[PDB]
This record gives structure tokens, sequence and C-alpha cells, in this order.
């Protein structure tokens, strides 16, 4: 009778065909978009389907999120939330490194922010460890609303070891999931249906994203690094722009 409203179109560069108000049916499930990037999603309608948009410094500098045009591009397009760098704790971006670059680049926008989307990685210096130290550099001086988190494993079992392990070991924020499936080999259908309920009961849980709001044929053909580790069983799009499997659970 009221929806959780926390589901979001993780939508790549290469989705100029595909149309997100596809997977928007107006029930108020799905409320975010993000693209990686801070130009707005290319879609087949030039717009996105009735979405928030979330703009996203992914990287430090590129010629398509130039960091010179980040302020500049959430005046243009009235972002009310900003995302930051993408898997800087296996990047090779030191959290030190990783917090004066915030400090100068993402504090200004006066938005809500999250700090950088960081690996379910549990190896030494990366994931949550990474992010404790990025926050311990932050030395107070970082403005944010949210945390990021990735999520790539094997079970249900372990996704929610992983979600109530991050809350435990950072009570006081809201956790936003920018990306999540298994890895290749499972079934992806199987593990939304679980994981969705119970993101859904999660106070701390602001958004989930699944990895990836694309067609098969287009993450092939765009992203073979994604295939390999992940497959194609967790894509929200068939090859036509219709809801699969998994984007039929986004309803
Ligand atoms: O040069 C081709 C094309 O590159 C685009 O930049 C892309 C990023 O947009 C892309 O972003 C996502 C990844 O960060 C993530 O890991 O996977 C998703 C789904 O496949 C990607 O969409 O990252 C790649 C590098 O991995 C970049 O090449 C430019 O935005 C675009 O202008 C340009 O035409
Ligand atoms: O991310 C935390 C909050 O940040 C706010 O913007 C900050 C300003 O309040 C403050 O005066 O300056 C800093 C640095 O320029 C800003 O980041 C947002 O307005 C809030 O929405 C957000 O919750
Ligand atoms: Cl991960």
């Amino acid at each position: 009778h009221m929806a959780s409203g926390k589901r979001g179109l993780a939508w790549p560069w290469y989705n100029s065909p595909l149309d997100p108000g596809v997977l928007n049916n107006g029930d108020g499930e799905v409320v975010a978009i993000y693209d990686w990037e801070t130009y707005a999603p290319p879609t087949s309608t030039g717009g996105t389907g009735g979405l928030g948009f979330i703009g996203m410094q992914g990287t430090m500098d590129s010629d398509s999120s130039p960091v010179a045009q980040l302020a500049t591009r959430q005046a243009q397009q009235g972002w009310a939330t900003v995302f930051s760098l993408n898997e800087p704790d296996i990047n090779g971006i030191t959290p030190a490194e990783a917090a004066s670059w915030y400090i100068e680049w993402v504090n200004p926008l006066a938005i809500k922010k999250a700090l950088p989307a960081v690996t379910s990685s549990t190896t030494s210096g990366q994931g949550l460890s990474w992010l404790s130290e990025m926050i311990s550099a932050c030395a107070g001086a970082c403005y944010f609303d949210y945390i990021n988190l990735h999520w790539y494993g094997t079970s249900f079992a372990e996704f929610q070891a992983y979600i109530e392990q991050a809350h435990n070991q950072f009570p006081s924020y809201t956790i936003v999931i920018s990306e999540f499936a298994l890895t290749n080999g499972g079934n992806q259908v199987a593990f939304f249906e679980s994981a969705f309920p119970f993101l859904d009961g999660l106070s701390y849980v602001l958004l989930y994203f699944p990895f990836v709001a694309t067609s098969p044929a287009l993450l092939q053909a765009n992203d073979p690094g994604a295939v390999t580790t992940v497959g194609t069983g967790s894509c929200l799009y068939t090859n036509a722009g219709g809801p699969s499997s998994v984007g039929n659970l986004m309803y």
C-alpha cells in the first residue's frame, strides 16, 4: 500500500537504445538512476523515465566527467545527491589522496553526498578497511551523508552477512548499495528475489542499484570485463529493451 522506494537503475553510458521508463511503473519502488558519470543518462527518450538522476564523479578527473565541470553540471542538472570515486580501494588511490580530493572537489556541492563506493574485499587495505582509513584521513573535514558499497559474491547468505557486517561496523551511517549481483554461475533471479525484500526492510539502506540496468547484448559489446566476472544473468533488460526476469523484480 506504500512502496519502500529504495530501487535505482545502474545505467551505463552505452544505453542510448534503452528506456528507463520501462522499469518505472509509477508505483514508487524505483526512484533513482546513476550512470557512473556527471552527464545525463544516455536514453532512447532523452529523459530518465521519471527517475531522479544522481551525478557521479567516479574518477578523480576524466574527458567524460571533467572534475573542473563537477560543480557546473550539478547546478545545470539540479541533482539532489552526488556519488564520488568508483572503487578507489582497488585502483591505487590512498585513503589520504581520496580524502584530500573529496574535500577539494565534492565538499563544495551543497547537496547530499556519498563517500566513494568501496568493494566487498577484506584483503589488506581494501573495502571497509580502506573506507574507515579514508574517514580517519578526512579528520572531520569531509561533508558526507552516505557510505557507498559494492558487493559481488556467490550466495544471498554471504550478501546478507556482508550488509549486516557493514551496518555493525558503521552503525551511525546510512548506506547506498550502488552495485550488487552474484558472480558468474549462480541463479541471479533467486538472489534478487531474496535480496530485495531483505534490503527493503533495512531502515539504514537508502538506495540499492542491482548491477546492471542494461541488456546482455549491450553488456557483452561494451563491458566484456563485467561479463567474465558477473555473466549476463543480472541484466535488467531483454535485448529488445523490455524487462528481463530480473527487471520484472524491480516493479
Ligand atoms: O570511450 C567510450 C565511452 O567511455 C565512457 O566512459 C566509460 C564509463 O562510463 C564506464 O562506466 C561504467 C563502469 O564504471 C562500470 O564499472 O561498469 C559500467 C557498466 O558497464 C560502466 O558503464 O566505465 C568505462 C571504463 O570501464 C568508461 O570507458 C564515456 O563516458 C563515454 O563518453 C565514451 O564514449
Ligand atoms: O553532506 C552533508 C551536507 O552538506 C551540505 O553542504 C555543506 C554545507 O552545509 C557547508 O556549509 O559547507 C560544506 C562545504 O562546502 C557543504 O558540503 C548540504 O547542503 C547538505 O545537503 C548535506 O546533508
Ligand atoms: Cl565487490
